[PDB]
């Protein structure tokens, strides 16, 4: 994994970011395991809950883009510094990566499971 | 607008939907006005309130893509039949396409507006 | 016919005054009266990750079934002022599953039924 | 809690997932809190034809919390269809984040514990 690719990438396009009501845009970028990037920016609504986070437009991305599972991902704020993902966009995130996905940190990325620990699930 | 073009785009996209608890795959495609067309399909959770309409993706894709305005799109299901958007996506879109937004049905497109009045704003 | 409309407005705005809505500074309430008789209410639940907000329609929604189910026959929907409010086609989707499309919802024209709003609905 | 009445929780918990609004999963939920007033609040799920519009029983808690008056989130219980404990999911934990914070109690059936250690790091103000 090229984590400094993946930020610059979340940072390019955290610039499209529509989030007029926060002030907060957010850019996340993710690594396929066929070895393509997708990327994605949050995009807010005059209802407030019908915004929709960067990590979720990444995977709406890795299945219109034609499926595979996410192998890392970094998602950056609005100064270039690195965010954590909000608790639904983790649980979204594990559908799709696994808790073996890595989650770039402020403080170094790590594996989604220790993010997410005892996740609901299928079973 | 070429809606047979919007429609076989819609359902190539919706063949990549991850919808295994309904069994309902779903695909969108819209043109912008700058011209691109964008795509999208549903993706479901395991905890149902956080799934994603193909629509919202459409518009994740709207902006990932650089930006723009939606000015037409097609929604199509399981038999590649035209299918209208639910109630969040119609609210999701009428502030990136606006009320004249035009949303193709079966005889033909109708606006935004049509399918959401008096829209909260 | 029998809806009081005056008193659910007063219920939507009194439970206004609860509401979590910190980020946009908005609060908002809605009360709707069920067929079993009761009036449920609801207001605004907003979070830091702004996608994760509550509509107060939703919150209505939650204690309709909480308080053991039934079926919404009216809604009003009010800001602080007790302005009347248009739900949002989330809640407009959401209502149309509890009340269907003759439920009624408050509007200043007069209360309008549900399939107006919401039209040809998925 | 250590001495939070976790069966009176669970009890309350399994009561309301009776009236769940699940027939699309099939799966109902139910779920108890505790409020820092010392009263509690209940929930169960409330599904949608679209399903991404679903509400999660954990949501519905939240929602009472705050038109039953406000106050703080001090332990909740989630259970499922068997009355068993079941974990929240990760839009439950941040929307329970905001309501009872860090310390918050969450049932779980190896021994309750804060919500902290199943949403690390949290994403917040
Ligand atoms: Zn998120
Ligand atoms: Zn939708
Ligand atoms: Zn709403
Ligand atoms: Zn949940």
């Amino acid at each position: 994994v090229n984590w400094n690719a993946l930020r610059s990438k979340a940072i390019e396009v955290s610039r499209h970011a529509y989030a007029p009501y926060s002030g907060f845009p957010v850019g996340a970028a993710a690594l396929v395991d066929d070895g393509r990037t997708v990327t994605g920016c949050n995009v807010e609504n005059v209802s407030y809950g019908l915004g929709l986070c960067a990590e979720c437009a990444v995977v709406c991305a890795l299945h219109s883009g034609g499926g595979g599972r996410l192998v890392a991902l970094s998602c950056v704020g609005p100064d270039g510094g690195v965010l954590m993902p909000c608790g639904r966009c983790r649980q979204v995130l594990l559908e799709h990566g696994g808790p073996e996905l890595l989650i770039d940190h402020a403080h170094g990325p790590r594996p989604l499971r220790e993010l997410l620990p005892d996740a609901f699930g299928p079973d």
